[PDB]
RNA sequence: GCAAGAUCCUGGUAUGCUGGGGAGCCUGAAAAGGCUACCUAGCAAGACCCCUUCGUGGGGUCGCAUUCUUCACCCCCUCGCGCGAGGGGGUU
DNA sequence: AGCTTGGTGTATACCAGGATCTTGC
DNA sequence: TACACCAAGCT
């Protein structure tokens, strides 16, 4: 049921939102506007402070579980082992807290006479020690961690504090020996530092290694007088340590062959192939022109690269040694960086690194390994590159060989080349069979040997493959479901067009390096703007801004020639002219004196001036280097040193700095990633063109079709000068993708080179073919925008989580509180009560037939009775038994014999009760515990339909009035929210609006809003889905850094966020024509009942089922 | 040649919280309370698998990602002749 | 009494490396 | 951060 059209999309992809759009095209021009929508995603990230993603955190998470796991496995076999010895562990309980402390210190320095006491001591020593190992580098062998000096660096150093503090001295100076003096001492001493809280110092100010405890558990068995195997026994059992292995399913299989996993550098094949690669990229001349060498000649070069230890062959060695040529200046071809005097020519070539550092280790170990010896020179080359493969990728989860451990372990140790080539161990092997012989190229070997085409390439990725990048999944996400519900409705598009700025490969400290950018952008610049003003400058200007700046910072100072200047007297000079490839930028400038101004003469700078009198070098970099950051300017510390380097490098340049090139249309990955789906995609169903463009370029079109934001959307100035920003509303992106489909590479490129000419500084209009063609033939879309936004089309929406993952209470565990039956109970005493059969008894006893608790906090409903016995199934409770309590009267659950709070909601069941005429509504709001205790976290559940026993904390807090109602049984559940669900209350608006909200709808009329949570059982969190709150922020930051720059709108817009409306639900959910709505992938209402989540209205919704 | 950085991944560490203990200090001194430390067990709820010790408890992995849960249709891939497990899409 | 208003607590730090891709003249 | 909870103000 899909018509063909021809259309184009327009995608514009932002940090926390897409924009997208469907634009059908007759004959080069916008006929109309299919489908416009904004998406707002959260980019994956769950964690907001620290800004790492929901993957982040399910990684750490799982990999704390995993260093528990092990460590409770390696404990208890330290625990056997200290069984067989004899040694009795440390207890758990009735024990003194220093007896540990002590003991490591007694054996340390004493030697225990009485056997059992010694074996009881050693025991808790062994046990203190495998506790409190330390830290070690994981790669390390037990080994590799003896090997390292004893004691370490640190731990010397907290020796020497400690003596410097405390004026004693104990032999030998162990962690336990002072640490269990410290305690017998002082006590309430800090052995390590916390981070957050009063001045006090602890003990230990370095986080102890090891190798420490590794050298006070050997200084213990020495002067104990214990057997070395004993003390290799208890190292090797208290040091336990899983090896860091990269697991499988984690590395790409090779693109040639995908059943056989690549192969790594190390591996002997590709040695040999970069060898033979090599040799053959060098275009012998041979008759005056580029002829490929000889066969002989190939062979020859191609071994003599395969029998070096060492690095011996170099670049330059190869023409005049084996090539067989005699001029060294007959080679071209070369991939290497060029330079004068032979820079490509004295480095060494590449050879067989991995037989050179396997020889080199094995002529330095012939002694330890005979047996690899053998193995490696007296076996043949194809077992030996398996063996070798074997021993480069042995650190991997999921060794053929089957040797004991002395052996090997000399062995296990050497790591061979790292890194991982793109090419399998099957697949390299097969074409070097197939290449050393036919005297062909890599491109016809790989053409030949398996059967591919000359135009055949490695497969791009589907539509439908995660990135593993969160950003760039979310916006593939929503682009893939636009893309395919586009195709399913109106057919291919016929091209594709995509633009995204910055947010790509960028990280929160990169958001942080921005703002602070910005900052000391528009504060360091407010000195010298008041003193113009001060003198009366009516030119703002931004070279007058950055002419000044460096007035301030050099005090108008020419150091080549002296000459103390003013401003009058600046005369800005550039490192490098704009015609020998030069910016208006930051750090080409330098101060001038008239003098030593024109003496560059277009030269390179303080390169001519440098090979004269009056003017020298290497000192005036010696005074940029100690030039230490100033505490109130621009140039903040995180980049200061960043600007004097980049000065520093421009200043001793000899040639020009190549060169005036423009963005080269792709640079992110997620410009790559986004730009091989779509053509995939395309060379699947049949687009076109597939552009992915940079920038800055759809707001040059937007502003020469004559297309503004707050002309079309009707918004106000927020600014006290000029008009309202451009990242005011939300659907500013979907309006920029409609824009974006008209744009072409040629036009594109013409608009991003008219703003980088005028950014450099009026106005200058662009002059081609293409940018006429392009302006005639889109005078139409003003129109289309105005007409569409009119309609109320372009939509602002948000992805539903409904997945019940995450964290399902908060993460810090609390203490019961307690209390005993026959006293005086309140409604907050009988809603704390942990355990739900107790808790639906006591249920019954304030009412037998009540199935919920309707009680107020304050309220007291329960007197003390002398009697009360409650019969239970397994147990009765007196009246003087206690009873388990959570802490505090909210949601809380029972992990691990304590009260964890619940977590944030996950949705909230709508429950409307009541006449037609006006019913009541009351949400049942539930978190990811409440399906967790009522046993919902499992296959083939609802989690918005099944419902919670009266006992879990969602049905605990609930609103009494809904309970009440529920009890009843009049209250039916009509729909869900989650946070993210739209709002659209109509054409009016809201009309129960009072106080700020009024004042924020005086200037800003929504009828859409966002559920942002649920703060209590009364009522719902909601924000405008057109507004954005980020410029929201920056309004706030803007008013409280800078006073009287706002309009009233915009003080108030800036007051009403970020709580927005905090609204009752009574008052939210009783506007008559509210709808709830979800939309599809293109924005557009879902409103048919299919097994996708669809709008509702909470007025008419019909009941479940 | 041209380093990075970002995304994760694997292995660790210290603190902290709860439960059990206490070295010191402070009250009550009739008795059991607090504080600073330190020791010890656990640190998402739990699911599935191996058991024989058929029950009594011990071992192995997974469990906060893929934002329309579950159900339902379609598509791709894998163990696999039907379909168990991974993904993807679903127009108002 | 039933709304609106403001202020606040929340488990936080580290480490050392493995793939993958890009950079850039 | 930012959301659920907990102190209120006050009309």
């Amino acid at each position: 049921g899909t018509v063909p059209v021809t259309w184009r999309l327009g995608v514009d992809v932002g940090e926390r939102s897409i924009g997208l759009a469907a634009v059908s095209y007759e004959e080069d021009k916008p006929k109309e506007i299919l489908a416009a929508v904004s998406w707002i995603h959260d980019g994956g990230v769950g964690d907001e402070r620290s800004g790492a993603s929901r993957l982040a955190l399910r990684g750490m998470a799982r990999r704390a579980r995993r260093l528990r796991r092990f460590r409770r496995a390696r404990l208890r076999d330290l625990d056997m082992l200290l069984s067989e010895l004899g040694w009795t562990p440390l207890p758990d309980k009735n024990v003194s807290p220093v007896d540990a402390w002590l003991a490591r210190k007694r054996l340390a320095e004493e030697y225990v006479v009485d056997e059992t006491e010694r074996r009881r001591l050693l025991g808790y020593a062994v046990s203190h020690m495998a506790r409190h190992r330390g830290w070690r580098n994981p790669w390390t062998t037990i080994k590799d961690l003896k090997n390292l000096p004893q004691p370490s660096d640190s731990w010397e150093r907290t020796r020497e504090s400690l003596e410097a503090r405390y004026s004693v001295s104990l032999e030998p100076g162990t962690v336990g020996q002072w640490a269990g003096y410290l305690l017998q001492r002082a006590p309430g001493i800090r052995l390590n530092p916390t981070q957050q809280s009063l001045s006090n110092a602890t003990a230990f100010e370095t986080r102890l290694r090891q190798e420490d405890v590794l050298w006070e558990l050997r200084c213990i068995a020495d002067v104990q007088g214990l057997p070395e195997d004993v003390v290799s026994n208890v190292i090797d059992a208290v040091f336990c340590q899983k090896r860091p292995s990269v697991p499988a399913e984690r590395i790409g299989r090779d693109p040639l062959d995908p059943s056989q996993l690549r192969a790594s550098r190390a591996c002997l094949e590709f040695q040999e192939y970069r060898i033979v690669a090599a040799v053959a990229n060098l275009r012998i001349r041979d008759g005056s022109g580029s002829r490929p060498l000889s066969l002989e000649e190939r062979n020859a070069v191609i071994e003599a690269l395969l029998a070096q230890t060492e690095r011996s062959l170099t670049w330059s060695d190869i023409a005049l040694e084996i090539l067989k040529l005699p001029n060294e200046s007959d080679l071209t071809s070369v991939p290497e960086e060029d330079g004068p005097s032979s820079l490509a020519y004295s480095q060494f070539a590449p050879f067989d690194e991995t037989s050179a550092r396997i020889a080199e280790f094995i002529a330095k170990n012939r002694r330890k390994i005979p047996t690899f010896a053998q193995w490696w020179q007296e076996q043949d080359r194809t077992s030996r590159s398996d063996l070798v493969a074997a021993l480069a990728d042995n650190s991997i989860a999921g060794l053929l060989v089957h040797l004991p451990d002395a052996e090997l372990e000399a062995l296990e140790g050497l790591a061979l080349p790292s890194g991982r080539v793109a090419y399998s161990r099957l697949t390299l092997s097969g074409l070097t069979r197939v290449m050393r012989d036919d005297g062909v190229d890599v491109h016809n070997a790989r053409k030949t040997c398996f059967g591919v085409d000359d135009n055949w390439r490695p497969p791009l990725p589907a539509l439908h493959e995660a990135t593993g990048h969160p950003v760039v999944d979310r916006n593939l996400a929503i682009l893939r479901k636009f893309l395919s519900s586009a195709t399913m409705r109106w057919g291919p598009p016929q091209s594709i067009v995509v633009e995204l700025a910055r947010g790509a490969s960028e990280s929160r400290e990169r958001q942080a390096e921005e703002e602070a950018a910005r900052r000391a952008h528009r504060k360091a610049n407010d000195r010298i703007r008041a003193e113009l003003r001060a003198s009366g400058l009516s030119d703002p200007s931004p070279a007058d801004l950055v002419r000044a700046r460096l007035l301030e910072l050099y005090d108008c100072h020419c150091m080549y020639c002296g000459a103390p200047i003013s401003w009058e007297n600046s005369e800005l000079d550039h490192i490098v002219p704009r015609t020998d490839g030069g910016s208006n930028r930051h750090e080409n400038l330098a101060i001038t004196c008239g003098a030593c101004n024109k003496e560059k003469g277009r030269r390179p700078f303080a390169s001519w001036a440098e090979t004269s009198n009056r003017v020298q070098l290497r000192d005036v970099i010696d005074r940029v280097q100690k030039l230490k950051y100033s505490g109130n300017m621009y140039w903040t510390r995180d980049e200061f040193s960043r600007y004097k380097k980049s000065v520093v490098a421009r200043l001793k340049r000899r040639t020009s700095d190549p060169e005036v090139i423009q963005s080269i249309e792709s640079t992110g990955y997620a410009a790559v990633a986004l730009r091989d789906r779509l053509l995939s995609y395309g060379e699947k169903n049949g687009v076109a063109q597939v552009a992915v463009f940079r920038g800055g370029v759809t707001a040059e079109a937007r502003r020469w079709l004559d297309i503004s934001i707050e002309r079309l959307f009707s918004r106000v100035a927020i600014f006290a000068q000029s008009t309202s920003t451009k990242r005011l509303d939300r659907r500013h992106h979907a309006v920029d993708a409609v824009v974006l489909t008209t744009l072409t590479p040629g036009v594109a490129k013409t608009l991003a080179d008219a703003r980088s000419r005028r950014v450099s500084a009026s106005t200058e209009e662009p002059q081609s073919p293409a940018y006429r063609q392009w302006k005639e033939s889109c005078s139409g879309l003003g129109d289309l925008l105005i007409s569409t936004a009119a309609r109320d089309s372009i939509a602002v929406a948000a992805p539903l989580r409904l997945r019940p993952t995450g964290a399902l209470h908060e993460e810090t565990l609390r203490a019961f509180s307690e209390h005993t039956v026959g006293a005086a109970w309140k409604g907050a005493e009988l809603r704390r009560i942990v355990e739900p059969e107790v808790y639906a008894a006591f249920l019954a006893l304030t009412d037998p037939g009540g199935r919920f608790l309707k009680v107020s906090p304050s309220e007291d409903v329960l007197p003390a009775d002398e009697n009360r016995h409650i019969v239970l199934s397994d147990r009765v409770l007196g009246p003087r038994d206690r009873v388990k309590l959570f802490p505090d009267d909210r949601g809380s659950i029972r992990v691990r014999g304590g009260a964890a709070y619940i977590a944030s909601f996950h949705h909230a069941r709508v429950f409307r009760w009541g006449s037609s005429h006006s019913p009541s509504f009351a949400l049942l709001r539930v978190s990811l515990a409440d399906l967790a205790v009522a046993g919902l976290l499992r296959d083939g559940v609802d989690v918005f339909t099944a419902e919670l026993p009266p006992w879990t904390p969602a049905w605990r807090y609930a609103s009494i009035a809904l309970v009440k109602a529920v009890e009843s049984g009049d209250a039916k559940q009509v729909g869900w929210l989650v946070p993210g669900d739209e709002l659209d209350f109509g054409p009016e608006g809201v009309t129960t609006a009072a106080g700020d909200l009024s004042m924020f709808l005086k200037y800003f009329p929504e009828r859409h809003w966002v559920v942002t949570g649920f703060e209590d059982d009364k009522r719902i969190n909601l924000k405008p889905a057109f507004l954005s709150a980020e410029q929201a922020e920056v309004l706030r930051t803007e008013r409280s850094d800078r006073p009287d720059t706002l309009t009233e709108a915009g003080e108030i817009l800036a007051q009403f966020f970020p709580r927005c409306w905090r609204a009752t639900v009574a008052k939210v959910l009783c506007h008559p024509g509210l709808t709830v709505i979800r939309r599809t992938a293109l924005g557009q209402p879902r409103w048919r009942r299919g097994h996708l989540p669809y709008s509702w209205r909470p007025w008419s919704a019909d009941p479940w089922s």
